[PDB]
């Protein structure tokens, strides 16, 4: 499919989004972080295989309220929430500790 990984605009998109009932997956990077840069074509494939959660990015330069109020600072964080929920959390670019932490909450 197409369009699998939305890119987050605004604070107020992010508080919707993980409210879904469903697994939300969070890219946090900075582009100026190429490890975390690396996050998103991982992400690419990973949203392919678990079609039913929703897979999104965030610059954290560009939303850094998020950031902040989320407690990430190290360069990538992949948040995982359901409920509104956080489920997990998985600091650096570690393929097989993200896509198992996916599979355990999709
Ligand atoms: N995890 C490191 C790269 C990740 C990294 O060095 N992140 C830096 C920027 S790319 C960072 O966010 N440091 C923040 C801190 O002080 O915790 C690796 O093995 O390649």
């Amino acid at each position: 499919h197409h369009h699998m990984v939305t890119q987050f605009k605004t604070a107020s998109e992010f508080d919707s989004a993980i409210a879904q009932d469903k697994l939300v997956v969070v890219d946090f990077y900075a582009t100026w972080c190429g490890p975390s840069k690396m996050i998103a074509p991982m992400i690419e494939k990973f949203s392919e295989q678990y079609p039913q959660a929703d897979f999104y990015k965030l610059d954290v330069d560009e939303l850094g309220d998020v950031a902040q109020k989320n407690e990430v600072s190290a360069m990538p964080t992949l948040l995982l929430f359901k409920n509104g929920k956080e489920v997990a959390k998985v600091v650096g670019a570690n393929p097989a500790a993200i896509k198992q932490a996916i599979a355990a909450n999709a």
